[PDB]
DNA sequence: GTATATAAAACGGGTGGCGTTTTATATAC
């Protein structure tokens, strides 16, 4: 072994707890966009770190693009001092993260066809529908996508542990199932 | 486009329970 998963993306949630008026905060803000006929929030985005907010008139703001867990709460942070710069009566709270995504290379090839018929419960996989297999893993609770060429991915983690718990977990398992 | 996780909530549609839609990301067909 010796691999240990990289975070990909980041996805937080923070209540504002006031009422935004979105074209204000849309002209307000150095970088935003908004366009009501295609979605009810503005998209607002900083330098850094690189994210993207996704702003509601009920106060409620997504965060997502961050690469970890303090560069979220950063920048989540930075979204509402913006929030406040232009005049609402915001506050930062219930900072929450949603999901971490994390994904690594075991740098073998995997036999797809095998690991689902074994793990048949846990798994999906239709080759013609996506090339990756769906593992739905029970403790911890998280989704991977496993590739033939032995890139992979692991979503759903509330917290940093599960995504290096799923993959300690599936190791043995994708070796067992290895090519060369 | 296909698929995975996840929040936010307005829209469409017919006056309603709920699917779609957007954003970020790895991955590969």
């Amino acid at each position: 072994s010796g691999i240990v998963p990289t975070l990909q993306n980041i996805v937080a949630t923070v209540t504002l707890g006031c009422r935004l008026d979105l074209k204000t905060v849309a002209l307000h803000a150095r970088n935003a966009e908004y366009n009501p006929k295609r979605f009810a929030a503005v998209i607002m985005r900083i330098r850094e770190p690189k994210t993207t907010a996704l702003i509601f008139a009920s106060g409620k703001m997504v965060v997502t693009g961050a690469k970890s867990e303090d560069d979220s709460k950063l920048a989540s942070r930075k979204y509402a001092r913006i929030i406040q710069k232009i005049g609402f009566a915001a506050k930062f709270t219930d900072f929450k993260i949603q999901n971490i995504v994390g994904s690594c290379d075991v740098k073998f090839p995997i036999r797809l066809e095998g690991l689902a018929f074994s793990h048949g419960t846990f798994s999906s996989y239709e080759p013609e529908l996506f090339p990756g297999l769906i593992y739905r893993m029970v403790k911890p609770k998280i989704v991977l996508l496993i590739f033939v060429s032995g890139k992979i991915v692991l979503t759903g983690a509330k917290q940093r542990e599960e995504i290096y718990q799923a993959f300690e977990a599936i190791y043995p398992v994708l070796s067992e199932f290895r090519k060369m």
